[PDB]
DNA sequence: TTGGGCGCTGCT
DNA sequence: AGCAGCGCCCAA
């Protein structure tokens, strides 16, 4: 639990980011991969309910609260976010390509 | 307006 | 462990 909630800087080196994610093992790595997703240009998320994809599920969390205000955006997780593929392991690589043995 | 992401955590 | 969500400060 102590190892749970220590901070680990996540750094993103994909070309000219080098921006730090003040990372936690309790968060899980929706965080990153959404980091990742956002540098690259497939909008890969796509809304439960109407025709709206974009990059990250923050993005999709914004759609929801404007578009879909009453509704609960749901089936989200890294779980359910088509990553088993050579174009996201490519930027996952190069975002965080030799910080994996800490993210996992 | 958009939304990154810090810090949160109920839940499995 | 860590998924898969959320409130909200502030310019990522
Ligand atoms: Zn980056
Ligand atoms: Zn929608």
């Amino acid at each position: 639990k102590e190892e749970m909630n220590k901070v680990h800087n996540i750094k993103c080196h994909f070309d000219n980011c080098n921006r730090k994610i003040h990372w936690k093992i309790r968060y899980g790595k929706l965080r990153l991969v959404d980091h990742a997703l956002s540098h690259q240009e497939e909008k890969s998320i796509d809304c439960q309910k109407c025709e709206y994809s974009c990059q990250t599920t923050r993005q999709m969390r914004y759609h929801y609260k404007k578009i879909h205000a009453n509704l609960k955006m749901e089936g989200f997780g890294i779980l359910n976010i088509p990553l088993q593929n050579t174009k996201f392991s490519d930027v996952w690589n190069k975002c965080f390509g030799d910080q994996l043995k800490t993210i996992g």
